[PDB]
């Protein structure tokens, strides 16, 4: 037995693992923990990370590329900027081309984060096939790591990588013809939970709109998610769900609601 | 010579600014005020000095400086609260506690005993100041949850006969309403809001917080001259017509922008 639910619990403990410090600067080699206790079962799996990022200089992104043999997995998984405040404070977000299809756009900031880590990425997945060949390959984070893990994704797969989209709580990153484009690629599973603010940023007024499906969670937070609090809908705009809570506004009060799906997601600092 | 009102406005959110820069909340006894993005200039003309800095990395994130101006005859009391947004709102929870101020009267737990941290050095300071002082101002300001500690601050110093001028840039609320009526009442209260910022409808009034009146409500444009048709006086402990009534009453994230700006850059020393 496994369920989809039981899916989505697990990988979002590689995004909870990016928060950590010690996982981001990791060595080859090294296993991946979590010092707060909330990635059991990657710890539990074994996983061990290929390749770590950390970037002081210009995006604020951290991550890494891990090895789970017990799952077979390769994952790749994003943590953006932690300063919400930084993130918004300009009050703009252009849109940038990257490359990927017909009139499609993309916000700057996450394209870029994606850009500065891309090479050292594809050639970490290529250098893992030989003795990884039959492994997924997952590409995941939570918040601003969940936007650039988007893209990420979305590139990836135009270069023949099948990468399984986890993006917990992401900000919207794409316009209309990307969102579309993504789409259409599949194994895209967006997560927003009850009022969370991030999800509705930046603005549709701004030329963005969402990957589909959302993947809509109504749980309280620090509960577990069942499966009854879990609703799936369509479309790149859809008001039944985060979108229309709050009357359409990103409520600063409501972040709380940002950092629980379906586990602390952030609280390894 | 002659100044204005707003004149006065626009220089003590400069001692605000001032709070941002690690170097004036390190500073020791003598260390010139300076901010090294620029946003401090007549604080520097003034040549105003550190007398004592303080910084808690440790329990409530909190920074600031007593430091004496002697071109404009005061001595400053400046608040830097905790920097983190997210940290502050992520809990959702806003808890009272009983400042032994007034009857009934209740604050912000957080903000209470950010000041409680520093009081005792503060006033320690405040004494040895004043026999070379004596005739000085006591002002006690700072910028969004700074301005919320210099509040309750202004609140306590006033009930001990320091004659504290409050300058409250961007302040969420920090006082039930029998303790904002009891501050409000005495007088000398500058509290600012800036159009939409959001900051300073937290917490909110279904937690049992209201404002320090007046709200002196600012409505320019970010990053601009503000003139006197851009200041808007409202009176009340709740009212609709300034900040508390943007964004449908709703603090809005995506307003943040609003809430550096208050005159000048108000936090952009912080690197």
């Amino acid at each position: 037995p496994t369920t989809q639910l039981e899916d989505f619990k697990f990988w979002v403990q590689y995004a909870a693992a990016t928060y950590c410090p010690n996982n981001y600067v990791a060595k080859d080699g090294e296993k991946l923990n979590c010092s707060v206790g909330n990635c059991p079962d990657v710890e539990a799996a074994g996983s061990t990370v290929k390749l770590s990022f950390s970037d002081d200089t210009i995006t604020d992104t951290a991550g890494f590329v891990a090895v789970d043999n017990t799952n077979k997995a390769i994952v790749v998984a994003f943590r953006g900027s932690y300063s919400i405040r930084n993130w918004v404070t300009d009050a703009t977000f252009p849109q940038t081309d990257p490359g990927l299809c017909d009139g499609c756009k993309a916000e700057l900031g996450f394209w870029t984060a994606w850009k500065v880590v891309r090479d050292r990425i594809i050639k970490t997945l290529d250098e893992l096939k030989p003795e990884h060949s039959d492994y997924k390959i997952v590409v995941v984070g939570h918040s601003l790591g969940a936007a650039i893990a988007s893209l990420a994704a979305a590139d990836l797969r135009t270069k023949n990588y099948d990468a399984i989209l986890y993006a917990y709580a992401a900000p919207r990153v794409a316009n209309k013809p990307l969102a579309e484009f993504i789409t259409n690629q599949g194994n895209n599973y967006r997560f927003t939970h009850n009022d969370d603010p991030v999800p509705k940023l930046p603005l549709l007024t701004m030329g963005y709109v969402h990957i589909s499906p959302e993947y809509y969670i109504t749980a309280p937070d620090n509960t577990t998610v069942t499966d009854n609090q879990v609703t799936v809908l369509d479309g790149y705009v859809n008001f039944k769900g985060n979108t229309g809570t709050s009357g359409g506004l990103p409520d600063l009060l409501a972040f709380h609601s940002h950092v629980w799906y379906f586990i602390h997601a952030d609280a390894c600092k």
